[PDB]
């Protein structure tokens, strides 16, 4: 069977390195800017649910957020319902860089997509989600600790 | 503004090597460390330059990977006659002996990406992303030799 998932690997390490490059001055580098990004986009959300968002591991994510908010550019504030899990917000300076992020992004978006109609557009992007679908599940029995087989 | 193909393509990566990292856990191929060992044994003696090409990664990270990897008996740095400051690759005996177990959990994950998939649909899939690969590998070079774009 035909493999996806090295180019996808290759793919995603590239699209990091070219943004850590483009935000090294702007403390929004070593992937700190994929999580202003989404605390911008969910102002108050608690760090386990954009752990679940992201994908990733507690321990990187912990690091990533202490040191946007070391920077300046998000904050924790208070969570009455929960004291151990802080609601995340961005910091104004955040808000402001935030649509520096995005149009890097876009520009990212653009040269991946260098070469395709749009007809090849739009099944990749619905095949992607597919992925995205089937790989999240196993994401999330692994993580509650279950063992596949394979 | 076209449709984003980017954001899926990070967040499938990420959940990617998490289960990796978490199946490789006791073994001591997790911290993505698993992806070094893997084009190590592919391409034996090749130099940290040539493999951080290949995996479009920073040179502090792959260095990081590199020296744990030798910690732990999987990998070994041998002297380079041609270039004494650029040590030569090369998996251990251990290091040989892991490797298919990497890539069968690596094809399983594959298998489960593609579910549900009719075959058709795999076919054009693998090539729009070996298209997508070839156009970001360009500017990563550009942008890695101190070249700025225009954003």
């Amino acid at each position: 069977m035909k493999d996806i998932l090295r180019d996808i690997g290759v793919i995603a390490r590239a699209l990091d390195s070219i943004s850590n490059i483009e935000f090294k001055e702007l403390n929004l580098a070593k992937g700190q800017f994929i999580y202003l990004v989404r605390i911008c986009e969910n102002q108050g959300i608690i760090q386990e649910k954009l752990v679940d968002i992201l994908k990733i591991d507690r321990t990187t994510a912990s690091r990533a957020i202490k040191n946007l908010e070391k920077n300046g550019l998000i904050i924790k504030k208070q969570n009455k319902n929960n004291k151990k899990n802080k609601l995340l917000f961005p910091t104004e300076k955040g808000q402001q860089l935030y649509p520096l992020i995005i149009r890097e992004n876009e520009y990212s978006n653009a040269v991946a997509l260098k070469g395709f109609t749009e007809a090849e557009i739009n099944m990749l992007t619905d095949a992607l989600k597919k992925v995205k679908e089937n790989i999240a599940d196993d994401w999330l029995y692994v993580k509650k600790g279950n063992k596949r087989s394979y």
